[PDB]
């Protein structure tokens, strides 16, 4: 029942994002039609979604059921016609479109960073790799709450196994990706770390077009391209330290990109470190 919503009482009020398969939009849930109703995001398929496109989005609403943190955005149930998956409305939006029109200090930052690690050590403690951590998918609640947003492509791991096995796309954020995805298509938690160590690397840039991966990476060479990014990630160079990160942090961020998935730390450690490190700035 409260996990039931009717299309009769959902009103668009505008679009909140879009990605390769899916639409999420603001709607507004009134059953009354008085004003005691309440703002929702609503996530569907767009048209032409195949057959196994069709079936990973069942196991992202079963996904997101099964997900209960502070930090991770709220199931709130479906709307059923085809389905469409309701969510809470996190106000301020994404860490991405938010940052370069907002004034957000070094310390708030790393608040976010914190929370991010929080909800991605429960989110890998439920033995679930996230696969497209990045500042788009991070909401903003509060100056001071952030909720993992998507789980697109969130995907379980098998009872003893440390990776899960990816099929090439050519529509993966390949700069976020570790080099154990780009060669050898295998994911670990460990390579959820590297990405989160280039969402903190977005978040120290304000996310600024100028200064992301994307173009600090066109720069760095000077598929073919993710075969030239592989070579660059092995040799050992990685994104350049941002004017604004303290040396500790960007230790942090290089800690998190090492070359050998084995040697970064997890999320659980990233927690008590985040922590002193947003505590010691004010
Ligand atoms: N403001 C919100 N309240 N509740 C939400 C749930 C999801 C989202 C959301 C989450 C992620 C994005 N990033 S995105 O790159 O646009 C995207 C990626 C994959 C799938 C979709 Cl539909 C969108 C954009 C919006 C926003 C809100």
């Amino acid at each position: 029942d409260p996990t039931v919503f009717h299309k009769r009482y959902l009103k668009k009020i505008r679009d909140l994002g879009e990605g390769h398969f899916g639409k999420v939009s603001l709607y507004c849930y009134d059953p009354t039609n008085d004003g005691t109703g309440e703002m929702v995001a609503v996530k569907a398929l767009k048209e032409g979604c195949g057959p196994q496109l069709r079936s990973g989005w069942q196991r992202e609403i079963e996904i997101l059921r099964t997900l209960y943190h502070e930090h991770i955005v709220k199931y709130k149930g479906c709307c059923e016609d085809s389905v469409q998956l309701v969510m809470e409305y996190v106000p301020l939006g994404s860490l991405r479109d938010y940052l370069p029109r907002h004034c957000v200090g070094l310390a708030q930052l790393l608040l976010f960073a914190q929370q991010i690690c929080e909800g991605m050590a429960y989110l890998h403690a439920q033995h679930y790799i996230h696969r497209a951590l990045a500042a788009r998918n991070v909401l903003l609640d509060n100056d001071r709450l952030v909720k993992i947003g998507d789980f697109g492509l969130a995907k379980a791991v098998p009872e003893g196994h440390e990776y899960y096995r990816v099929r090439e796309d050519g529509d993966s954020p390949v700069f976020w990706y570790a080099p154990e995805c780009l060669k050898e298509c295998k994911f670990y938690y460990a390579s959820d770390v590297w990405s989160f160590g280039v969402t903190l690397y977005e978040l120290l840039t304000y996310c600024d077009s100028n200064q992301s991966p994307h173009t600090k990476f066109t720069e760095l060479i000077g598929q073919m391209t993710v075969l030239r990014l592989t070579e660059l990630l092995e040799r050992g160079e990685r994104l350049p330290r941002p004017d604004r990160c303290p040396c500790e942090i960007y230790h942090l961020m290089k800690n998190c990109w090492e070359t050998e998935a084995s040697f970064r730390p997890t999320f659980q450690n990233l927690v008590p470190i985040l922590q002193t490190a947003q505590e010691k700035y004010q």
